[PDB]
């Protein structure tokens, strides 16, 4: 939605706004122009009040006297605008004419009269907009008058401050803008003294806000440093912010007093007008406030200091005055004057201080004010209450009003937004919403002006007036979400099923019709919650508390699927499910359950506002007894239909029925169940709760599931827990892989799977894919029971190899010994002749204790000791080779199993060579003295023998990688010094040379 | 148009005039002429009848027997002319063959006879014409005759006044003329006795009229003093003017009776006949008159006074006889003779009295005369009843017809005019119209007779006959005009929008379509009188009375400007205004509004006939509020928008309208405004609702107008009768006059004059450029407040001077006086030494006051006295000088304004002289 507005029609500029009561039409004042606008926005009138040639220089302005200075055309400031109802008129004071006023007629805005001749008719030569302000009273004729403050700009002789005028019925009349009662002693006006203008220089009133209250006038007003802050000379200007107020019976001007005004927040100061908005409490605030309903309160905005009032700082707070405490401070004032205490204090009028006179008097608040100790001014600043305080976004202006007793308040910001804030300190809590009806880039006007039936609030901009609804509660689409927001405006209209205002509301006086807390929102049950798919048209019975009277008649929608009349009694509502045509529409593909959100649709309104969760649930699609019954929900699974169903009737018979989880026809697990391929093997299952076949139906068969081959063995069901497939051997093509697990499917009648939870799998294992050598035969399990062959050189089962001879070999126990041991490789294949070289032999058919096998190694005659953890039985053995002294150079590696018998023998294809390494010449010769040098040294033997160690002064190089011709090492840092040697040992033997490493 | 006529053929001379009934050929009588016309006055042919060598003295003229006289070439004038129709010829009698008698033939003129020989073919000597008149009647062979009455001369041996004669067949027989019955005792014929000549020389019988009606004849004569007037020997003659009558059947002349006839108007007598005419009354005053339609009437014309037949007097009343009523006077004269009572009563006819003889008899109208109490004249005069007089233009000549039962008479006058009278004595009114279709210099002869269908009346001069319709109504131009005439012919065609008879218009007879009556007429009204220009296609609905059936269709033209259709519904005609598009073109630059005469075209005419007063108003080109409202129209100002409308609703709102003058904005004057050159003033005015100035205007200015240089000064509204410029001031460059009005006008909002109907102006004011002298300044009006400052040397405001002492002197109230008398000249120079010489002074400088100049004055040494009412204060001093008998011979003139003081005396630069 947007929001009405008037766009500057002088798209020019923009000064001040008011709303007639009656009408609502509202009247905008503006540089050189004056606008009439309906409530809407558009626009009614538009009024030249515009550019004249002028100067603000020459006094009585052009049309009276000739004025030496030169003139130019320029604008004319709306300085005030104020309705005069009783007259029928606008007064619309402007500027540029040395402050000429103007009478626009109300409904044409004909110009009826504006006074130039007479000194009075001139206000001010002050040119800022809205540093004036003032209020119009009236009585019947006889009885009457005008009340206005402006800015002198140093004018002090030509124009007064403050004064009280006269405001004729006949705009053609002279007499306009004359002093109530003008005395030469005493007038009823009140002018800046000269002596005060020498003194500071500067010195200035401005007027920012106004109003009448009982048969006073308040004005809040901003003026100079004048003993504050304390200065010998002028230098800067601060401002300090009043409170003035006058009796509205005193032609005399006697009642005048001051007192200075701010408030602050946990040691900052704000002392600044910048708008005020005197208002109702309505009942919430007033009450806890303490006050009568006629008393008064007066919201306001400062900003924090002193400095800077032509641009004022961005720290602003919303303070508030009761009005009672305010007029409290001034009686307070005025007795202690009586009492003849201190002197009266007010800088700017009265230089010299003038002493208080004390007397017998009664001190009220009826009193108007005395000829001794006459305008007086205030001595304790009056501090006001905190509201709200924005660092970021400075307020601008504020309004306030009574909405059903609570207290909302409007606050203008620098950006051009709203906040709309419930005060609560006499209830409980802060700042409701915020809005930007206004103008994205740039501020708000201290006029702003809620309507006479108080539905819209016109915001007003330099640029746009804005018609900001103090209301859109339509955008909450739920009971829940529009009591949530919290704005004070929602509520929710229950059988309208909208959020809304409750004037709004039809009916809404009426009971539990309209909810303004969360817990009134409407609260739904069903009592029966969850109902079958199967099931048709069943009935419900509806509970529903916070709500209003459905007489007008209600309609239960599942959803935009259906819709069942209902029937009302006592405090239920009744109405039928869905009819199995209707139910599964909505269930298929959902599956399992679909919730659903059950809704009442109101005759009245034909809005859905509640809701609850509603379940339909349909036994028969599972397809599976866990499914059925292990599920969430009540069903019942009939073992012999094979079909879940909610009735127990529906199935076969009473022994058939699966109520609980455990009772399900499920296979049990069992010891692995391991299966050899190419042997004829049954297999045995453990299992629960099979089912006997009924009539028509067939016996058990297992089925594997192989992906060469799926088998299919029919198998015999002893009783309720056990299975058996019959005598069958299986395969499967390949021999990639010795152990292939495969899923097994227990299926009787043909189709039907019993469930396996387990997953219970048939491991189909092959003698020897994996193992060509008899040590690795005997070396896997007992279980298998495969074992190795001799005659044909393989390994399989008694079953599998034909005895020619008694004996196939099996590992009895271990006293098997495995013959014709051989070498395939080896590892180092070079070696130095000091020795101490980790020889790495990979063989296939070796011993299987480590005890046989060492002592059993030797490299030609080296004797050669084995390690126990390098050693993998019968594939590999790690050796460590003794002291090659001897004269052979090249040897040939030898195995014996345990003795060295002729069979029992292996002997290396390649032969290990012995050498003495020796090295040449290093790539980087020289290298920093912290060391991390990339060393290649070159030379021959390099590779030979187990451990090497390379060290540089004797501290050790970290390696890397070693060849036959290189040996690349990472340098240690030479804390030594510059240069050094390098050392290279091989197990015992330490070769050195020549080549040197020099560090830098 | 011009009236056909016929000038005298022979231009020389003209006679008498007659129409033939059927043909209506017109036979005119005249000297040595006669001719016979076409009913167009066209010439068809021309007899010579004239000039014959012949003497009036000879007796049986030259032809029959020698005459001693000499003869002499003489003019033979036409005496008679009579139509026989049933002879198919016309009996043209002339005059200087002894009244020889011609015949001529009707359609050619061929003189089929003229007879000559015998006594009885002479009428008369007489050379006259007009004297003579008779009558034709005819009836089948067996019964027949001509009466005739001529004139003798002294002649009464020769011929008879009066006879019955014979006119035969055939105009070559002798028998011609012959009386009808002759007896040695009696003729038919009547002559005049030799004694009645011998007492009075010159009685004659001259006869100017003569009509047959029913069986008889009468004659309207004129006769001599005959026992009247009363005289003891001759002297002088005066005329009895009588009516004669005779049977037509009394071939012995028994019937013959004589009355005198005349009428009188208010004590005045009119006695001697011009003319006559017998014609019909018509319905219209036989009714009121009492008569059958058969009677008739005689119109007759009778100059006053019995003097001077030959030369009568202007003044000539028409009076009227109705025939039954002199049948009454006659039967009541002869039942009286019957009675034996008196005697006969004819002095001409019988001188010595027979008396009447009694006698039993049945009097009848019947009644032809018997032997006994044989002719006879009358004692009663009888009456006529008048009709119309002419003091200033004698009545020549009378006509009279019916028309449509009114009827119409015509008069000749001596002017050459003839009157067009509706008698109306029996009806009630008067003389309709007079026309001149005649001769305008000189008169008409009593031959005046109308044409057979009466479409004309030829009138007769005696230099040209003139073909006058009786009726020429299409002179007449309007229905206004033509009715208003009053001539009975015309009438108002309506829609051929032409003014002619009856018998002319075409389906007159038909309702509407011919207005008799000025009210007739045509009375038009237009419902919508006024509409505004910015209207268009307003409805109208016209109302008009006395119109014809409009069926044949009708257009509404404003004026030549625009015309429209219109349809007919009732008894009005509805006709739709014109176009916005069309109405301005109109009201372009007549402003205020325009009247205009809205006409109706007819369709079959395509004339306008009928119009109204339509108006055009346009309020807006008004610019002030006094024109606006204070004008003539219905207009509404708008105080705000300062413009003039019709709509009430245009002005700016409800609080701006000014419907009442009173209301408007104008300036009221107060004592004349006085502003001094260079003197910084305020000026205050007076005035009435003025305006509060609205949004988006400006306040108030006065600005001057002055051709030097034009001010604008800004001013202050008070309130809706008060304003103010502001204190500046003013000047003009010259110094050439010192008062100088000026024109001013207050403006607001810059353009807007307010309206200033008494145009006020300001007077610019600028201290003596007339005034060197003290006296001078101190003699001006108080007002100006310009006094004489002594130290300066020069005259202005104490404002203007300043005051090294306390004052600036002014004359107080006259008790000022005044130094240094001047005098420029003085006027006469010179003067006698006697003294008493009124001496003239001029000077600048002198007293104010005329006490203190008295006893100053002085020439020299004598002494001289000033006058007061002469002496113009502090200019000039009239005085007297005293005697100067003293030594000097020339003298100097000295003024001594109070005291001969030595600063306050002047003496004349050049002297004055005694001589």
């Amino acid at each position: 939605p947007s929001f009405v507005t008037f766009r500057g029609e002088p798209a020019e500029g923009f000064n001040h706004l008011v709303v007639d009561e009656r009408t609502g039409h509202i009247y905008l004042g503006a540089v050189n122009r004056i606008y009439k606008l309906s409530s809407d926005l558009k626009v009614l009138v538009t009024h030249q009040t515009g550019p004249d040639e002028d100067n603000p220089k020459c006094y009585p302005p052009r049309i009276v006297q000739t004025c030496n200075e030169p003139l130019a055309s320029t604008n004319n400031v709306n300085k005030m605008l104020l309705i005069d109802y009783k007259e029928n008129r606008l007064i619309a004071c402007g500027s540029l004419y040395q402050g000429i006023c103007k009478l626009l007629r109300l409904e044409d805005l004909f110009k009826l009269g504006e006074p130039f001749h007479k000194k009075e008719h001139y206000l001010s030569g002050v040119n800022e907009s809205g540093s004036v302000f003032g209020v119009i009273v009236s009585y019947s004729n006889f009885d009457d008058k005008l009340f206005i403050a402006t800015a002198v700009d140093g004018k002090p002789e030509y124009f007064p401050t403050i004064s009280s005028r006269k405001l004729t019925k006949n705009s053609e009349a002279d007499g306009m803008f004359a002093y109530v009662f003008h005395d030469e002693f005493v007038a009823s006006m009140i002018k800046i003294p000269s002596d005060t203008f020498t003194v500071i220089p500067d010195f200035d009133i401005y007027y920012v806000y106004g109003f009448s209250s009982g048969n006073f006038v308040y004005f809040l007003t901003l003026q100079p440093e004048m003993v504050s802050p304390p200065g010998s000379t002028t230098k800067e200007q601060v401002y300090t912010s009043k409170l003035v107020r006058l009796c509205k019976e005193d032609t005399a001007f006697n009642s005048y007093v001051e007192v200075p005004i701010g408030c602050e927040r946990n040691g900052v100061e704000y002392r600044l007008l910048q708008a005020a908005y005197l208002s109702k409490a309505g009942a919430v605030l007033g009450r806890t406030l303490g006050v009568r309903p006629d008393d008064d309160l007066l919201f306001t905005v400062f900003s924090k200091g002193q400095k800077r009032k032509m641009k004022s700082l961005d720290e602003s707070a919303l303070c508030i005055f009761i009005l009672k405490q305010i007029n409290d401070r001034i009686k307070d004032r005025l007795q202690s004057c009586y009492r003849g205490e201190g002197t009266l204090d007010l800088a700017w009028l009265k230089v010299k201080d003038i002493p208080c006179s004390s007397a017998l008097l009664t001190i009220d608040d009826n009193f108007c004010g005395l000829d001794m100790n006459a305008p007086l001014g205030v001595s304790e600043m009056v501090r006001g209450i905190p509201v709200f305080t924005e660092d970021r976004d400075r307020m601008t202006s504020v309004i306030a009003y009574v909405y059903k007793n609570h207290s909302l308040a409007f606050v203008g910001t620098k950006s051009g937004k709203l906040k709309k804030i419930r005060v609560d300190g006499p209830k409980g809590n802060a700042l409701q919403y915020e809005t930007v009806q206004v103008v994205d880039s740039g501020p708000v006007l201290r006029d702003m002006a809620f309507s006479k039936d108080h539905e819209q609030l016109y915001i007003m901009s330099e640029r746009q007036l804005t018609r900001v609804p103090v209301e859109s509660c339509g955008q909450y689409r739920s009971c829940g979400e529009c009591l949530g927001s919290g704005d004070p405006h929602c509520g929710w209209c229950v059988l309208h099923n909208t959020c809304t205002r409750k004037e709004r509301c039809e009916r809404s006086r009426e009971p539990r019709r309209f909810a303004s807390e969360m817990k009134q929102c409407v609260r739904l049950t069903v009592h029966p919650n969850n109902i079958s798919v199967s099931q048709y048209n069943v009935l419900l019975v509806l509970e529903t508390y916070n709500v209003p009277e459905l007489s007008a008649g209600v309609n239960c929608t599942f959803e935009d699927l259906s819709e069942m009349d209902g029937l009302v009694i006592g405090n239920q509502i009744q109405c039928y499910s869905p009819a199995a045509k209707e139910v599964p529409r909505i269930i298929t593909e959902n599956g399992d359950h679909h919730v659903v959100q059950l809704q009442l649709k109101s005759k009245e309104t034909g809005m859905t506002f509640a809701s609850t969760s509603f379940v339909f649930y349909n036994c028969s699609v599972h397809n599976s007894c866990l499914s059925c019954v292990e599920s969430p929900y009540r069903c019942h699974w009939c073992k012999y239909r094979h079909v879940c169903t909610h009735d127990p009737n529906t199935c076969s018979f009473q022994e058939g029925r699966v109520k609980l989880p455990e009772d399900c026809p499920q296979l049990l697990r069992v010891d692995k169940i391991l299966v050899p391929v190419e042997v004829i093997k049954p297999i045995t299952l453990k299992a629960k709760n099979l089912p006997q076949p009924q009539s028509g139906q067939r016996g058990y068969e297992c089925i594997l599931n192989i992906q060469g081959i799926e088998q299919r063995v029919p198998a015999l069901r002893f009783n309720s827990s056990s299975v058996q497939c019959q005598n069958t051997s299986y395969s499967y093509e390949g021999m990639e892989i010795n152990n292939l697990p495969v899923e097994l499917t227990v299926v009787w009648n043909g189709h039907f799977n019993i469930d396996n939870p387990a997953q219970n799998k048939v491991y189909l294992y092959k003698c020897g894919a994996m193992r060509e050598s008899c040590g690795l035969c005997l070396k896997a399990d007992p279980d298998f029971e495969c074992g190795w062959c001799q005659s044909p050189g393989q390994c399989t089962l008694r079953q599998h190899c034909p005895a020619h001879e008694s004996r196939w070999l099996e590992l009895s126990g271990a006293n098997s010994k495995c013959t014709n041991p051989r070498i395939t490789e080896i590892i180092p294949v070079t070696g130095p002749r000091e020795g101490g070289t980790k020889v790495t032999i990979r063989g296939e058919n070796l011993g299987l204790e480590f005890r046989d096998i060492a002592s059993h190694v030797k490299v030609a005659g080296v004797e050669c000791s084995p390690l126990v953890d390098g050693y993998i039985p019968a594939e590999q053995i790690v050796c460590e080779m003794g002291e090659a002294k001897p004269s052979q150079h090249a040897g040939f590696v030898e195995i014996c199993v345990a003795v060295c018998r002729p069979e029992f023998m292996a002997r290396s294809s390649q032969l290990y060579y012995f050498m003495t390494l020796t090295l040449a010449d290093l790539k980087p010769n020289r290298g920093p003295m912290s060391g991390g040098t990339q060393v290649t040294i070159t030379g021959t033997n390099l590779n030979a023998g187990s451990n090497v160690v390379v060290m540089f002064g004797s501290q050790p190089c970290l390696f890397h990688r070693r060849s036959p011709s290189y040996i690349i090492c990472n340098t240690t840092s030479s804390e030594e010094v510059l240069d050094m040697k390098v050392t290279v040992q091989v197990d015992r033997a330490r070769i050195r040379q020549d080549l040197v490493f020099q560090y830098v």
